[PDB]
């Protein structure tokens, strides 16, 4: 049951004026686009925490990228969520190596240790088979929301509650502009992955998706499943596991999509001025050195 909001004054919102001409702001399945200059903030603050709205945040640093969580949470804290109940999952096999950071009011961390794998393409695809065995206790009691996110990364402005509905996936910053036929989907028919040439809405990214609680765990059990599946016919994804949730976002339409600006790499891609914010953007790194011992 929802209450009632309290009286707001804002502008009006005018129906022969678009909030963004440049962009499509809605899927062709009545998905909200999240840029910019689409919500009003306020009124959504007001909605979800009238709701007492709990957001869970999945983080997987495991070896080397442990060294990326103090700029992750202390960003976090700036401006991930504030004013709404948070709850970090960090999950790692380093505990001792977590750093203390300061947290404001509401919010609180949990450290899961997991096993680490070899490869880093198993320790990336081996987070869908983790987030759904926590979603299946501790996430359905704990929280309302799951966002499930890289950690090589830093936020640097707004990230909130226009991002919450039952599924969402985010444009991955290399493609939104991009034909279906350029996407690099999985190609192989012989993988669980694979989507033809003439199918496909978007290029979603593998490093920020989220729902509800149930919505993410039916993603990342299926996306487990797929994965199983290709390993025991020998073929691994082209983009390991954001290949598989790219078929799945396929075949369930997300709810909302984020667009770009939630997350960006200005090393690679500038500032675009269809981007008015940059909101979670990847840290620079070497691949070959932070991905092996
Ligand atoms: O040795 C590793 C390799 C990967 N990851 C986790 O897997 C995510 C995806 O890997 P990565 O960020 O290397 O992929 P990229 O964004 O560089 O393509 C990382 O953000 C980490 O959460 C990890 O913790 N340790
Ligand atoms: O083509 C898909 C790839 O695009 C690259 O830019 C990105 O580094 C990869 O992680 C993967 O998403
Ligand atoms: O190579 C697979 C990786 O591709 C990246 O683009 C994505 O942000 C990571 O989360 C992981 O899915
Ligand atoms: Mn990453």
């Amino acid at each position: 049951f929802m209450v009632s909001l309290p009286r707001m004054v804002y502008p009006q919102p005018k129906v022969l004026t678009p909030c963004r001409k440049d962009v499509l702001v809605v899927t062709p399945w009545l998905a909200p686009i999240v840029w910019e200059g689409t919500f009003n903030i306020d009124i959504l603050n007001e909605q979800f925490r009238l709701q007492n709205t709990t957001i869970g945040l999945t983080v997987f640093a495991i070896k080397k990228y442990v060294a990326f969580l103090k700029l992750f949470l202390e960003t976090a804290e700036k401006h991930f969520m504030v004013g709404h109940r948070v709850h970090y999952y960090v999950f790692t096999d380093q505990p001792a190596a977590v750093p203390r950071v300061t947290l404001g009011t509401g919010r609180q961390l949990s450290v899961l240790e997991v096993r680490a794998y070899k490869r880093w393409q198993d320790v990336s695809m081996r987070r869908m088979e983790m987030i759904s065995d926590f979603c299946e206790r501790r996430f359905l009691s704990e929280v309302d929301y799951l966002v499930c996110v890289d950690v090589d990364m830093e936020f640097r402005d707004h990230v909130g509650v226009e991002i919450l509905t039952p599924l969402f996936g985010t444009l991955h910053p290399g493609f939104y502009g991009s034909s279906r036929e350029a996407f690099t989907y999985e190609r192989r028919p012989q993988s669980q992955a694979y989507i033809p040439k003439d199918e496909g809405d978007f290029y979603y990214l593998g490093g920020f998706f989220g729902g509800s609680v149930q919505e993410v765990q039916r993603l990342t059990r299926a996306c487990h499943q797929a994965m199983m599946v290709d390993q025991a016919n020998g073929i691994e994804a082209v983009w390991h596991d954001e290949s598989h949730l790219n078929k799945y976002l396929l075949r369930h339409k997300p709810t909302k999509v984020l667009s770009p600006e939630y997350l960006w790499d200005q090393q690679l891609l500038g500032w675009p001025a269809v981007l008015r914010k940059l909101r979670f953007t990847a840290v620079p790194k070497n691949h070959q050195a932070v991905r092996n011992p």
